[PDB]
C-alpha cells in the first residue's frame, strides 16, 4: 500500500529530448523519427518576443539558422515547417531511440507526467493535472520551454503537452503536440491571466477511495446523498458538478471498496461543510484533486 | 516557478531492471555490469518465508535454480553469492545499458527517487524521504520487492535503497545495495513494527524557503528566535532539534531570500503554536518535510 504522486517512468521520453537554438534563443525539442518538435517561439529574438508575427519570422529563416543538439551530436536540419504553435525541424537522422508514440490532447481533470528539461537535458520528472482553466500547476524555471508532458499506455508514449510559458500567477501554459494551445493563451510575451479554476470533484472522490483502500476511513459516514443535492452543495465550494459519467467511472473503486459513489459523496459533502477537524487523509490536510480514478486504480490495484 | 514533488529522470535505472525467479518466488533485480542484485528473500519458499536460515537456503541452490529475465532475453546465471540481505547473481552478459553508478547509503531526512517495478517492468516513479525511524512512506504493491531507490549526481546513479517489505502500518523497509537494512528490521515474514518518527525540521525550513521563493510569504513575521528556544518549542511538537550544521546547510536559501535561518525558525515556531488558520503554503495545509535544502535549491534555483 501507500499513496504517492506517481509519474510514469521517463526513460522513453528522455531518449527524445534535444536542444534547439535559433540565433541566441534556445530551448528544448522532442526528436521523434526524423523530426524535431519545439515551440515556435524559438524563432523570436528579444525584440520579437512581445508581438511577433511568426509567419514573417519563419519565412525569414532557413535550415542553417537552426542548431539541433542531441547530446554532443549536432543534427543537420534539412527542412523546417510550422504547425500552429510548434516548429517541425526535419533532420537527416531518425532518432534510434524513438519509442512507439502518439500525439493525444487531454481534458481538464486528466493527469500526465512532465519531464522538465533544460538545454535538452532532462532534470526532473513530476506528475500534474490539466486544470479546468487549461493551465497546469507545474514546476518550471527559465530554460524549460519545450519540456513535454506525456502518459504511457503499455509501451506507447502518448505525448499531450509541450510547455511554452509561465503566467503571472506562476502557473504554466502550453500546447498539445500539434501546436494547439490548452486554453485561451497565445505564444506572445504578454501578461496573460489564467481564468478561474474549480476543484476536480471526480478526482477528489477517486482520492477518497484511495484513502479507504489504504485504511483511512475516519471521514466515512452512514449518510448517502442524491447526485443533485451533492451538486447543490459542491457548486457553493467551487467544485465541478458531478455527472453520472463520473459515477460510472468510479464504479470500479466503489466495487473494490464496497462504498457506493453517492455514499462517498455524502462523506465529501460533510468534509466540505465541516472541514477536517485537524485530521488528515493519506497524509494531506486538504482534499487532493490531481489523482484520476485511473491513477488510483493503477496505484492501489495494479 | 512552482514547487512539485520531483523525482530524478528514471531512464538510466529503467535500463537495469530485470525479473528474478527462484522456484515459484519472483521479484525484481538490478542488472549492473555482469551482476544482478536482488533481495535474498527470493530463495525462500512459502514454507521458509517465516523463519528462514538464508545460509542453508543458499547452500541448497545452484546457478540453474535462478531464472533471470531481461525483457524477453534470459540471462544465464554463472555464479551466485550472498552479501548480507542481497543476492548477487553473476550472469554471462554485462548489461550494455549499465550507467555510471555507485552504491551509497543515505541518512534519515535525505530524499531519493523510487522506481517501482513489477516482474522486472518499471511502472512508476516517485520521490520519498528516509524517515527518522528508517522506514520510507512509499507506494508499493505485491510484486514490488527489489524495486530500487536512487539519486542522480550529474551522470552517476547513486543507488541507495532496495525495497524488501511492507510493515503492518503500511510503511516500507529495505536495505542499501550492500544488503544492509535501514533500521532494526530483518528480512523475515514476521510482524515488525516501525519505531517512533519525528518531523524533519531542517526540511520543513527548506520548504518554507521554497514557499518564500514562490511568493508565499503570509507566515513570515518580524520575530527572530534563538536556536535553543526554537528547539525547546520544536521538541514538544515531535520535530528534530535543529543544529548549527542545519543552519549552515540553509545558508544558501537564507541568502537567496534574505531571511536569516533563525527568523524563519520564528515563523515555524508560530505556525506550530498557532496552526495555519485555514491558509496554505505551496498548496499544502500542513508543513511538508520531504524536501531537503538541496532539493529546494535544485528546483527553485537550478
Ligand atoms: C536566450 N534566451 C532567452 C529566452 C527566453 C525564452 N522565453 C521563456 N523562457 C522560459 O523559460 N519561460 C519559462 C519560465 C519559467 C517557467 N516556464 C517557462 C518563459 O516563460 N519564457 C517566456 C515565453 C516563452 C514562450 F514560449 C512564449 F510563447 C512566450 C513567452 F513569454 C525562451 Cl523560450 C528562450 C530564450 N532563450
Ligand atoms: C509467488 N511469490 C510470492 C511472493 C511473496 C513475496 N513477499 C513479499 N512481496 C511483496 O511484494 N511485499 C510487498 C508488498 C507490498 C509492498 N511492498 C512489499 C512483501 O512485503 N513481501 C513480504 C516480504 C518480502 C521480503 F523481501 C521479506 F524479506 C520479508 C517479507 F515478509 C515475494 Cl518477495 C516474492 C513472492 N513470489
Amino acid at each position: 500500500s501507500g499513496f504517492r504522486k506517481m509519474a510514469f517512468p521517463s526513460g522513453k521520453v528522455e531518449g527524445c529530448m534535444v536542444q534547439v537554438t535559433c540565433g541566441t534563443t534556445t530551448l528544448n525539442g522532442l526528436w521523434l523519427d526524423d523530426v524535431v518538435y519545439c515551440p515556435r517561439h524559438v524563432i523570436c529574438t528579444s525584440e520579437d518576443m512581445l508581438n511577433p508575427n511568426y509567419e514573417d519570422l519563419l519565412i525569414r529563416k532557413s535550415n542553417h539558422n537552426f542548431l539541433v543538439q542531441a547530446g554532443n551530436v549536432q543534427l543537420r536540419v534539412i527542412g523546417h515547417s510550422m504547425q500552429n504553435c510548434v516548429l517541425k525541424l526535419k533532420v537527416d537522422t531518425a532518432n534510434p531511440k524513438t519509442p512507439k508514440y502518439k500525439f493525444v490532447r487531454i481534458q481538464p481533470g486528466q493527469t500526465f507526467s512532465v519531464l522538465a528539461c533544460y538545454n535538452g537535458s532532462p532534470s526532473g520528472v513530476y506528475q500534474c493535472a490539466m486544470r479546468h482553466n487549461f493551465t497546469i500547476k507545474g514546476s518550471f524555471l527559465n530554460g524549460s520551454c519545450g519540456s513535454v508532458g506525456f502518459n504511457i499506455d503499455y509501451d506507447c508514449v502518448s505525448f499531450c503537452y509541450m510547455h511554452h510559458m509561465e503566467l503571472p500567477t506562476g502557473v504554466h501554459a502550453g500546447t498539445d503536440l500539434e501546436g494547439n494551445f490548452y486554453g485561451p493563451f497565445v505564444d506572445r510575451q504578454t501578461a496573460q491571466a489564467a481564468g478561474t479554476d474549480t476543484t476536480i470533484t471526480v478526482n477528489v472522490l477517486a482520492w477518497l477511495y484511495a484513502a479507504v483502500i489504504n485504511g483511512d476511513r475516519w471521514f466515512l459516514n452512514r449518510f448517502t446523498t442524491t447526485l443533485n443535492d451533492f451538486n447543490l452543495v459542491a457548486m457553493k465550494y467551487n467544485y465541478e458538478p458531478l455527472t453520472q459519467d463520473h459515477v460510472d467511472i468510479l464504479g470500479p473503486l466503489s466495487a473494490q471498496t464496497g462504498i457506493a459513489v453517492l455514499d462517498m459523496c455524502a462523506s465529501l459533502k460533510e468534509l466540505l461543510q465541516n472541514g477536517m477537524n485537524g485530521r488528515t487523509i493519506l497524509g494531506s490536510a486538504l482534499l487532493e484533486d490531481e489523482f484520476t480514478p485511473f491513477d488510483v486504480v493503477r496505484q492501489c490495484s495494479g
